[PDB]
């Protein structure tokens, strides 16, 4: 039922989606049984000073947010796109010296990517920060 | 042994530059001996997965080279100014609210700062990435 309901949406990325979640800096996987602990890291600076071992921090505790709450049948969307706001502001693109860019990676289960298909297929359109901020701001309905 | 300089350096720090070597999203310290090791982490990852201690690692290198190159007579200055734009790409403040918007650290030989005050006054009133992209890419003088 797990790997079950994986496949369609899979299938349904395949088919519809062109094989991929890509959006601006961030892309989205779609998983029963993320391996959150691989997306982990082990992160110290020594007396006392903010080398940025907190943004890595912070932004793991945002990712395992995200796919969490959208492992349960009716979360709040408004306050789960707010996370993802929170996750989109403290990610910081690793664009490796030159002129190349990387992107963020999210997590969100199949039941949850099935119940908002236009919205994820948005996702992918959003082509600036001004952009992305509208899409992502909290409406009531 | 070598405070003289250092102060000779805090002394015009303070007496010309209001106290302080502040600019966009980053500061300037002068230090004869910094404790670089001080400021420093020791991070990995788990998978082949890239979790942002690159980054880190990759500051810490630059911030390093900033200092050691400024701590010799007679480098590259258009070169030293390319490792600070490879930092000052590299960086990015942590955004969590808004508030906080935070500053990287530089640090640089009092001998240094004493042959280009000028350009550090220059480097304070910055205030814009795009100032700051042509600031440090143009040759100076």
């Amino acid at each position: 039922i797990n790997s079950l309901e994986e496949l369609a949406a899979q299938e349904l990325i395949a088919a519809q989606f062109e094989g991929n979640l890509d959006g601006f800096f961030c892309t989205f996987y779609v998983q029963s049984k993320p391996q959150l602990l691989d997306l982990e890291s082990e992160c110290y600076c020594m007396d006392d000073f903010d080398c940025g071992c907190d943004r890595i921090k912070r932004e793991e505790e945002l990712r395992k947010l995200i796919f969490l709450t959208s492992d349960v049948y009716g979360y709040n969307f408004e306050e789960w796109k707010g996370l993802v706001w929170k996750f989109v502001q403290n990610y910081c693109p690793e664009h490796r010296y030159g002129s190349t860019f990387g992107n963020g990676l999210l997590i969100v289960s199949p039941r949850f990517f099935m119940d908002h298909l236009d919205w994820f297929q948005q996702w992918k359109l959003v082509s600036s920060n001004d952009e992305c901020r509208a899409f992502l701001r909290k409406r009531t309905q």
